[PDB]
């Protein structure tokens, strides 16, 4: 219930919302229908357009215009956009050279420069190349100020997922927006942007910018806007929020457009029907831009131009549907589209079963547009598996595809040619990031990055402390010119011992073998002083990781590789090696084919055991070091300790021997050398955080040797492939991965093709930030280089995503 019987007379736009049954007169109220009975005389007034033309310079103010014309206008703050320029012989902003803002150049009472957030709904990345004839204004933002090639959003790429995330530095899965629609299961709701049900609080979680500001004393209501308030008024509206007195003026405001993602869902992302969309929205930050002129701000305020999502070819005709795959299509409720969610349709049905769901939809048929996956197998770059409102079933789809249930869901609702929501990863969903202003830097590109960065920039901007989020503060630094934050590594919480040979063969009774008693002063001392770290320059080349939680833990130093091996775990937490562009590839010899050898520096009762792995029937092992790769046929014999050891099932052993026996050696030849660091992970609770010894769900029968969830690998060359990796002067190049440990490669629809055509394929869909890996390992990487900890935070956040130009 409203009483809409009271007035906004001298209430228009207010800032602070007042609650029912008394009614509002902010820019939420008609969303809500309960703005007071006068809102739309008072508030949206439209008479004589949004322009002043020669004829009104100077008018006598009529308070029924839209904006005014009139000598008082600049004073009261309400001028037309194009005042300066039609009254006073100004010239637009767009007209004018850029200059460089090398101090923020405020009027008296400004205490910091004000934040402006222009955002904009499937503004896709190349627009502001393919479109930059028709789109002056944002041209000149772009090439004056500091501009990234392309910014990549959230997985799915959709828009309240990563509107939120923009507003919040939080993946989908932690601010609880996890898509456009979602049914939460404890709450028996369903979220839809068409609704009343995504007004309730409940839904939002974390700490979006609007109330870290609020919190620290500096103004912001939040950033959403009615869709039926027109854009020449929403900017009237933000320049005459900028007119308030010190007091009562916010330091952070927010624009938002939402085009072109509504033509671009009608016509396609380049339909012919687009350009004039892209021209009114650069219309829109002209009108924008003079405004701050007339005002004495536009070098001032610090301006953030950037989008949501992008924009692919998608029509009714290329749809996947489910009742083609299953018969029993009336037991399942699907979320569908540019994404496949699925969940039973009754919870009171004991006779529902994922794993033949899953079975039903794997490789059914050859050119299948989507693949399925529990939501744990998902790829851990997407970050899209830890809250209730994710369902256990999801489907990743192809690029230009839907999923639809059964087709009378598609005629009964071609209408569309675009949409988006794929992969993060997919280059026609990237999107735009552009700074200007007094605090951003001059004509400056920078790499392409994440838009869960922005938040702890945007805290920068604004001299607030960020909330806990998922950006990597620091890693930004390079696109300021002031405001850096001064980032500091983390302190290492456990140091390593450094056993020497403490037992002898005889103590062991691991039931492993090995043909090794095949037997000089010149070379016993030799690789004693390989044990003791004579070669560790080489295999170590930005000193160890740090640990940054409380465990027991040895350093093993060898001729080829160095680990630092886990007593608890009992297997290397990290395998470090170095492998030059000159290195030769070897087989392992027919006598050494089941050798595992005890290690004389760690304990029996630390060591894993050979019965072990023998009585497990679904378990087999691996090596972190590859014995293909040791540097002499003496040396190989240290890559069969049992301290080098892994459990691999024999599925992802085909997986992991073509990685280190093909891989590994042609990585080489084409950087000039690569340093690897390689280990296990354990995520049994898909949090994206390293597992504690008590959340372990499967060992090797019988053992206390943990089974890992995922292997990663790092992988560092120099930047300048003309210096070779362990001689590197300048910055430098790496990729990841974190490749999940499963028992079967139902994944890989062709695996039972040779390696060399499926194996490759599935680590590239498997790549992986350093920054991924720490957080699900408890390292800390790179502590010892050259380079600055900002620039060394950059690279940890970098992402080879395998995608053309
Ligand atoms: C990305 O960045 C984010 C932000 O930094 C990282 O997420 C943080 O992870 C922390 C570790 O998991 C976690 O800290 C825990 O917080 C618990 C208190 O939680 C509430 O308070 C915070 C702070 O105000 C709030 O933000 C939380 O909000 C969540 O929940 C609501 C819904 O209730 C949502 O609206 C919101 O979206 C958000 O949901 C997300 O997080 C929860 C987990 O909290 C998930 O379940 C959701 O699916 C979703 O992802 C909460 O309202 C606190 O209780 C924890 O402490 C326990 O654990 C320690 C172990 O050290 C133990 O010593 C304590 O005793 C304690 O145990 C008690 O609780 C147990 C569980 O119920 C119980 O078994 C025991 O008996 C004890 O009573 C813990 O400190 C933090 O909340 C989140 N924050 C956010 C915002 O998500 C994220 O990890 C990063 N991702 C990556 C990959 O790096
Ligand atoms: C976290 O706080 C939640 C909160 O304050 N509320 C819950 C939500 C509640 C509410 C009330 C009325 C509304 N009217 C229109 N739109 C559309 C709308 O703005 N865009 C499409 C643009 C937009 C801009 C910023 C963000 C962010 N970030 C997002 Cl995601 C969307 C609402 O989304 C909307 C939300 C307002 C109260
Ligand atoms: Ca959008
Ligand atoms: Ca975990
Ligand atoms: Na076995
Ligand atoms: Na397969
Ligand atoms: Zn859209």
């Amino acid at each position: 219930w409203t009483a809409t019987s009271g007035s906004c007379k001298g209430r228009c736009f207010e800032l602070q919302e007042v609650g029912p049954p008394d009614c509002r007169c902010d820019n939420l109220c008609k969303s809500y229908s309960s703005c007071c009975h006068d809102f739309d005389e008072l508030c949206l007034k439209t008479a004589r357009g949004w322009e002043c033309t020669k004829d009104r310079c100077g008018e006598v103010r009529n308070e029924e215009n839209a904006c005014h014309c009139s000598e008082d206008c600049l004073s009261r703050g309400d001028c037309c956009t194009n005042y300066q320029v039609v009254c006073k012989g100004e010239s637009h902003w767009v007209d004018d050279d850029c200059e460089e803002i090398k101090v923020p150049e405020c009027p008296a009472g400004f205490v910091r420069p004000p934040l402006i957030i222009f955002s904009v709904d499937g503004f896709r990345a190349s627009y502001m190349k393919k479109g930059s004839k028709v789109m002056p204004n944002i041209e000149k933002l772009r090439s004056c100020g500091t501009h990234a090639p392309y910014m990549r959003p959230v997985y799915p790429t959709k828009t309240f997922p990563n509107l939120y995330t923009l507003a919040t530095g939080l993946y989908p899965e932690s601010h609880g927006i996890v898509g456009n629609s979602m049914y939460d299961p404890v709450f028996d709701a369903s979220f839809h942007l068409r609704g009343r049900e995504k007004f309730n609080h409940r839904w939002w979680g974390g700490q979006p910018l609007w109330i870290t500001a609020t919190k620290q004393g500096v103004r912001a209501g939040t950033f959403f806007w009615s869709v039926s308030i027109p854009h020449e008024r929403r900017i009237l509206t933000i320049l005459q929020w900028l007119s308030l007195p010190d007091n009562e003026r916010p330091s952070v405001y927010a624009f938002y457009s939402e085009q072109p993602d509504f033509s671009g869902h009608k016509y396609g992302p380049f339909g012919p029907e687009m350009t004039n969309p892209l021209r009114e929205i650069d219309k829109t930050v002209g009108q924008l831009m003079d405004g701050l002129k007339q005002l004495r701000l536009h070098r001032c305020v610090n301006v953030i131009f950037v989008g949501d999502h992008g924009m692919e070819d998608v029509t009714c005709d290329r749809t996947e549907f489910l009742s083609n795959y299953l018969t029993n299509v009336d037991d399942i409720t699907l979320v569908p589209g540019t994404l496949g969610r699925i969940r039973a349709k009754s919870i009171n049905n004991s006779k529902y079963d994922p794993k033949t769901i899953i079975a039903a939809l794997t490789c059914k048929k050859p050119d299948q547009h989507f693949k399925p996956y529990m939501k744990q197998h998902l790829p851990k770059r997407l970050h899209y598996a830890n809250n209730r409102r994710i369902e256990d079933i999801h489907l990743l789809v192809d690029r230009r595809w839907h999923v639809a249930r059964k087709p009378l869901d598609v005629y009964k609702k071609c209408f569309f040619q675009g949409d988006h929501g794929f992969d993060n990863k997919v280059n026609s969903m990237q999107t735009v990031f552009v700074g200007y202003g007094p605090t951003f830097k001059y004509r400056t590109k920078v790499p392409p990055f994440e838009n869960i960065e922005l938040y702890n920039v945007m805290c920068d901007l604004l001299g607030l402390k960020p909330a806990p989020n998922n950006g990597t503060h620091g890693s930004l630094n390079h696109l300021l010119r002031t405001n850096t934050f001064r980032p500091t590594m983390p302190d290492e919480v456990s140091r390593p011992n450094y056993p020497g040979i403490m037992y002898l063969q005889s103590e062991f009774d691991l039931g492993c073998t090995c043909d090794d008693k095949v037997e000089n002063k010149l070379e016993e001392l030799n690789k004693r002083l390989h044990t003791k770290g004579s070669t560790k320059e080489r295999h170590l080349l930005y000193g160890r990781p740090a640990v940054l939680y409380r465990t027991s833990y040895d350093i093993l130093y060898h001729t080829d590789f160095e680990s630092g091996y886990s007593e608890i775990f009992l297997m290397p937490l990290w395998t470090s090696y170095t492998i030059s562009k000159q290195a030769e590839v070897s087989s392992i010899p027919e006598h050494l084919t089941n050798c595992v050898r005890p290690d004389v520096r760690v304990s029996p009762g630390f060591s894993q055991n050979c019965l072990a792995y023998k009585n497990d029937k679904q378990m087999s092992y691996g090596f972190l070091f590859p014995p293909y790769l040791s540097s002499s046929p003496e040396a190989k014999y240290d890559a069969f300790l049992v301290t080098n050891m892994v459990p691999m099932y024999p599925a992802f052993k085909r997986v992991w021997a073509y990685f280190q026996r093909v891989l590994v050696k042609k990585y080489a030849s084409e950087r000039n050398g690569v340093n690897v660091i390689s280990g296990p992970i354990f995520d049994y609770n898909y949090d994206g955080l390293r597992d504690t010894e008590d959340e372990i769900k499967q060992y090797v029968e019988g053992s206390s040797i943990p089974v890992p969830t995922h292997y990663y690998s790092i992988i560092t060359s120099c930047l300048d492939f003309t210096q070779p990796a362990d001689k590197c002067d300048g910055p430098l190049s790496v990729s990841s991965f974190i490749l999940p440990h499963r028992p079967d490669n139902d994944e890989s629809c062709n695996s039972s093709e040779d390696e060399s055509k499926w194996v490759e394929e599935l680590m590239k869909m498997h790549t992986a930030r350093v920054r991924d890996i720490e957080h699900l390992t408890g390292l800390d990487f790179y502590r010892k280089t050259s380079r600055s900890y900002s620039e060394i935070l950059t690279l940890k956040t970098y992402l080879h995503t395998y995608e053309s130009e």
